[PDB]
């Protein structure tokens, strides 16, 4: 809510799609009236041998991994089978199950049972190799914002424990020593962090927009927050504790070097997810109350309107 | 390399695996011996049936990234469509053509519909879960993971604006006094297990703290290294800090950053910096990262890089 | 009635909800009119798979606590049978029973292997969950809370330390000052955000700390309670601590416990806190509960209780 | 590891169990060699039995939470939905797969549709009122002890958070200095927490024992600690800064209270959920970096014996 | 945008173009509608020729670079014939297919001597050449241009180091100067013809030079811009000795650098300037690109600029 080009977490919206789905499959199941003891076996078939898929992929996996186990896997074997096979006796469970219905149950519409084995393990080496059952970029999206895979979850974490949760507490009291010394209008208690969205930030903040001018250094492990007035037509409207987001600057630098991976779409993909987590662990910070607001902003304007309606 | 714990970037025994049971599969085929137009067509349908499959989930996916599309993508649904779909072009000519021989290749709607509700089965309960393995994997391949950004910053904030002037700092504390030579290497410390105590002396009492550097600020501790009482040498000793904030994040809630992931991401930072020293123009031998798992004399570990 | 949106204990509407599906059903057996015997018999034979089914999961159960014995149980069977199994004697007659109505009434084998595998299959995937609802309703009456223990700690450890001893220091402040007397009760304010700061004026600017009560030390706070500026009367104010506990507990990734369960255990623990402090001996309304959930005027809701 | 009588956390033997006879009622199913439809829609029509059921007593619960929605699930019917009937798509597709199945598969066991309804109703009704489906304490103590749903671990994290985590930074610096000043053997830098199982805790700390007796007040929220040194024939082989563990006597507490429904088998099982919840965040915990120990005991015996062993 | 002389990166007008003759190709196939086996085979025959033509000029290309091993390769057989044959699996499995192919269609040795003679006298009188727009869009795919090393290097060696001091001269010398403040950018020309006067005194009369910036001894200079003989503004206006640079390559007999490369080069070089400034962080607008070539007044251009 920072910025309306700030994507919102993941809902459920495919589960509630393949629900819909799954109804729609069974009004017609119905309405066509196919014998249902056809449709069980069949589905349990199926079922069955895209377990025997996964157990052939994740002993394949298992092959390059057993190399890992001393590194990656603390030397433990039962580790590195979990890890391949998701959970270990559940899958068990799942490939006995898969076993005992494939060797017993007919197959009028599949091979039998070492020649279907024989034939998946066929087409899982097919797949392993030609790269056909890869992940599309919502899939890998999910499982990023899902499990945390990310660097703008760890350039926002970072921000948070190193940075801000260090001076959020002094920052009142020295704004308040600042407005009580100096009787010459009135400075807002809260620092306005400036988040550019392009990942466009100029070592000067008064170039963004002359109207925002430094004025003086708030007084004092060393932390120098420049104050800076915001001239509304020449005029000044009041003044605030200004800066920029650092961890934007150094998203910008990884993007410009050729050791990163890291392209100007997903440049701008992790900006836009450190805003969005930022956002969250201020808002669900003990130190962030009522001390620091995030000022979100893209390029198409002026910085120091949306600097007003937000004092 | 950096130390027998750090994990090695992937090899490639996966395709042996591959070829291996490629090579098992053609032997056994050629045992059993069986005409090959009944392989071929099951085949194809195997894939076609693995084409619809994955037609569902994007669609799947498109239903869900409907109310995302005009802030993820731009507002456009080529965005999407190739987002939720893979590839365009490719993946729509791999699905007609999928079709075209599911038609052809001889019940024709009772099947779709029961593979519509085996992959809604499939999306709901969840039966084709990514392995754990897998999602590292495709992670570290496509840079999704926590300590390459740490590492980064580390690198762009820190390391690079200190490194350059490391050195003539070091060189004017050595001619401003005498003993008792430093090292002319910023000797930064990677506890793998992330417990880092706010000084170098409490963690080991071998460490002992001599002297400040002089200097924003970047103010540099130098070390005294003991060995049976004696000095044996004095190093710019510096906790990497990405270590704290990682330990940092499992501590809280919010991060959702287990221990176990604590200690992926430590490894994986570690050899990620050491990526990234190698090749930097500012790191010239002057910056030595350690590496050090408890399971210990910290003091010795130092001197044995010295 | 302290305050709405406290949950009150649970009734019995699951009660009410069993008679009416009970007069459902005799309702609905009657209009099929069908015979009673076979009724009866499928009733019996699927109690009877149940008492099996449960048999199975306590026999599983017992497998797990094998190990445990020496601990939980002090190295006894009898205990970790009960445990696992309920009320011994009840529970093997009640098997006993079905065992013979099972084999009285019209495979016998292969039922029970199918039924084996049934279990088998219901305690692997978990097929058999629990309502969140259930297990909220048995934690309430089993006394299966977090907020149970720390208000129980907070009225025992402090409320019954200082209750005696509040009105009798607050008369003593009393007469050695003038003319608004200091209220003789204790306004606890309960915020059940869990947020609470460390100073009263933070969390709102019409509330300004006066003094400190005189004296192992309790030092109870005299606030300025301004109403348009001017002062109203004068109280004690005291933040309870057992929610920033439970703020703090949230907080951190060691504790498995969430905001939503925080939001829930705050609501338990004003709860239980109000209703020990109905029958507390040491209390004689001298202490007020004041509780409320921030969509707000502190200020007023304070004075709505003086 | 505390002590022999300290429960381990369950493991997954019961998993392990359950795929023991799950094998040996495949093999059992082998040996006779019945038709495998059969068996396998007997499976599904006891699972769409039970998920039934299942729905059945949720739609009970709901009837009583209902009245509970405007305090208890912050005025949302969504909220208690998900609460009464799980996760609430993938429970209606589960029953949406149950009506499906038994709507349409035949039952050579089994009632028609209406009938078995009309019987399942029935017999989830004599269960809610009756209780027939009695839980089994050691099934509820594993889901108390997965979910955190007992008083110890609120006991033990309040200890922690409000106690212990105020006083551990300060006490080794405090140590330090009463060992400067004070040359008269010397302290250990480690607090050592005394957990009685039997929840025995007198106010006095020298009375548990002869050999235990106090010294002085470590000099300093007062935080006043009383170091206690141990008489080893007559010696002071050891001195330390020795207490009890303050919510094992509010435990103490409940017990003798009527209000708390607290009994002397659950006191025992608190306490030592108590104390292994104690260890387990002083392992973790950065503030506990080699700064506590904590010694659990039972009186079946010295405690100076234990204390100097862990000295 | 820069020049209108400036040439836009290469597009895909060749893709429209393959597709219109593909489509021309399909009507006329349509409307004719041959048998498609011997279309299939004629097809595959020359596709398999074709393979076969290139499998030649890459043993040629193998026998030419058998001495380079040891140089361009480091010794290493398996990267030359990888160099001299594309890539090894995908042509070395293409070669194979053709060659499979080629034998299951029906003399055959007579037809190898010829297609290998055809292949001696295509590469011994270079039949197959390349056409220059092929060589050049090679060249802008992989940026192989003498443009891009020179930007490049002017980006890294001289406008990295100036563009952040300069500011703070300029402001210096405005807070310096009683009177027309100048500006506080860096006006770089760049002239397309390469003909640079050593002074802009040469270049127009209506161009005066002013003054010396303060001070590396980089040394700017601000000059007068006379609009009606009177001043209106001043500017940091400096020329782009990479343009003298390949002015003076083009003169010189070594280089083989006529003047339709320099012209191309020297676009190419502004093009990919501006490509470099437009992401440089050090570049704040603080230096504006000037580009103009005579078919001119270059006194109104840098005043259009202002
Ligand atoms: C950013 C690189 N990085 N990535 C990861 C992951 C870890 C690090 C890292 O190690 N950084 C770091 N370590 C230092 C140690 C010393 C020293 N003398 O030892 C000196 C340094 O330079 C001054 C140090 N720096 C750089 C500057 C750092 C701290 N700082 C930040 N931080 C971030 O923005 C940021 C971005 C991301 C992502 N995560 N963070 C939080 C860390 N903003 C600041 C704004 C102001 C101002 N407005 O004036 C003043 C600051 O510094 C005063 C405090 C100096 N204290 C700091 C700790 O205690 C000793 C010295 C600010
Ligand atoms: C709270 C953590 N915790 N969870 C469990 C379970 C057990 C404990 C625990 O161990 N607490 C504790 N033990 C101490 C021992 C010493 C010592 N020198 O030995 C010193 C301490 O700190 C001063 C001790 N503290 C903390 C301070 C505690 C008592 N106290 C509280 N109570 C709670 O907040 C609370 C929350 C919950 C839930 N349950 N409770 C009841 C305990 N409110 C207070 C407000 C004031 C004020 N502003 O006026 C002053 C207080 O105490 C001043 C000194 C009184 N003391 C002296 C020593 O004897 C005991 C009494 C207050
Ligand atoms: C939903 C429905 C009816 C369906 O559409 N298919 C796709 C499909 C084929 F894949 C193959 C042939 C026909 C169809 Cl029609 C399917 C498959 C099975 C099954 O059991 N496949 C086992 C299996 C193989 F068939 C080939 C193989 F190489 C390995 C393997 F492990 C069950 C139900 C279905
Ligand atoms: C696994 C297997 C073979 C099994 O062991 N039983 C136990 C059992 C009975 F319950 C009932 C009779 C015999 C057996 Cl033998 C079972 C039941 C069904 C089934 O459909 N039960 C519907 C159903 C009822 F019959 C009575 C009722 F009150 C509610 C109800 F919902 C399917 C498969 C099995």
């Amino acid at each position: 809510s920072l910025h309306p080009s700030i994507p919102c977490p993941r809902g459920h919206g495919a589960q509630k799609a393949a629900l819909v789905l799954l109804s729609a499959c069974l009004v017609t199941l119905w309405g066509l009236g196919e014998p249902p003891e056809h449709t069980l076996r069949y589905l349990v078939l199926h079922l069955a041998s895209l377990q025997l898929g996964l157990l052939l992929n994740g002993v394949c996996s298992l092959a390059e991994e057993l190399r890992h186990i001393h590194s990656r896997y603390r030397g433990s074997y039962w580790r590195t089978v979990r890890a391949c096979l998701g959970c270990p006796l559940r899958r068990g469970a799942l490939l006995l199950l898969s076993i005992y219905f494939y060797y017993s149950l007919p197959n009028a519409v599949g091979p039998p049972f070492t020649w279907m084995l024989a034939l998946l393990g066929l087409s899982q080496a097919l797949n392993i190799l030609l790269g056909l059952k890869g992940l599309a970029p919502a899939e890998i999206s999910a499982v990023c914002e899902k499990g945390n895979f990310n660097v703008a979850h760890g350039l926002a974490w970072s921000y948070y424990i190193g940075y801000l949760r260090l001076i959020l507490p002094e920052l009142q009291a020295r704004i308040r020593t600042y407005n009580q010394h100096y009787n010459n209008g009135a400075v807002s208690q809260r620092l306005y962090i400036l988040l550019p969205l392009d990942c466009g930030v100029p070592d000067n903040l008064s170039m963004a927009d002359p109207n925002i001018r430094f004025l003086d250094k708030l007084p004092q492990r060393v932390y120098s927050n420049s104050i800076y007035e915001l001239l509304e037509n020449g005029q000044r409207a009041g003044t605030c504790v200004l800066e920029y987001a650092t961890p934007l600057q150094t998203l910008f630098a990884m993007s410009q070097y050729s050791q990163a991976g890291f392209s100007r779409e997903d440049r701008l993909e992790q900006a836009k997810l450190f805003c969005r987590t930022l956002e969250d662990i201020l808002a669900d910070a003990p130190e962030s109350q009522n001390n620091c607001r995030l000022i979100a902003y893209q390029e198409p304007f002026s910085l120091s309107q949306e600097v007003l309606r937000h004092l």
